[PDB]
């Protein structure tokens, strides 16, 4: 029945205020790299993207639910613009990196990692970061986006009047995507 792309993350509610901020940030970045495309959904990753045999999807989700069940909602800040690539430098991203709340994400990762190991899947990246990805493009666009563009994007965010949309985000759930299936679970 195939091996399914599996990924664990914390959903980010993309409120109108956030999407309307992106309506300013993205065209600004597109003056430097027009081919940037907005992300469709937003979240903070807690696992690598792995592949899992179909037979183990529901057991994996059950194991995750049991470990995530005891964690509480918490607040985080994501208002620092970041340019990053995938490992092979064939995709570039613009994101908002988490500052306050990073430690709480690490605690979630520690429990997700145990479920990964239980299913013979890789644990999280060695030097972890958490970020809301806003937009991406093909190729390595760091030279066009780092420097002047990055500083201008940060100035737009800094000028967003400390809006709670980025400053004090209240997490509510953990979600596992496996193929075209989405399995949610609440934080307390
Ligand atoms: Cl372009």
């Amino acid at each position: 029945m195939g091996n399914w792309a599996t990924h664990v993350y914390v959903p980010y509610e993309a409120k109108e205020e956030f999407l309307d901020l992106l309506d300013v940030l993205l065209p600004h970045a597109q003056t430097y790299v027009p081919r940037l495309v907005r992300m469709k959904v937003f979240h903070l990753s807690l696992s690598q993207s792995v592949v899992l045999r179909h037979h183990w999807i529901l057991p994996f989700v059950q194991a995750l639910k049991a470990r995530m069940t005891s964690f509480h909602r918490f607040f985080f800040t994501a208002n620092q613009v970041k340019i990053y690539t995938n490992q092979e430098k064939t995709r570039t991203f613009i994101g908002l990196e988490v500052t306050s709340g990073h430690a709480q994400f690490l605690d979630l990762v520690s429990e997700v990692d145990r479920v990964m190991e239980e299913f013979n899947l890789t644990t999280f990246y060695q030097d972890p970061s958490f970020q809301l990805s806003l937009a991406w493009c093909v190729g390595d666009a760091r030279l066009q986006l780092e420097g002047q563009c990055l500083q201008e994007l940060q100035a737009i965010v800094d000028g967003f009047e400390d809006a709670e949309v980025l400053l004090r985000v209240h997490t509510e759930q953990v979600r596992c995507k496996s193929g075209n299936k989405f399995f949610s679970m609440p934080l307390k």
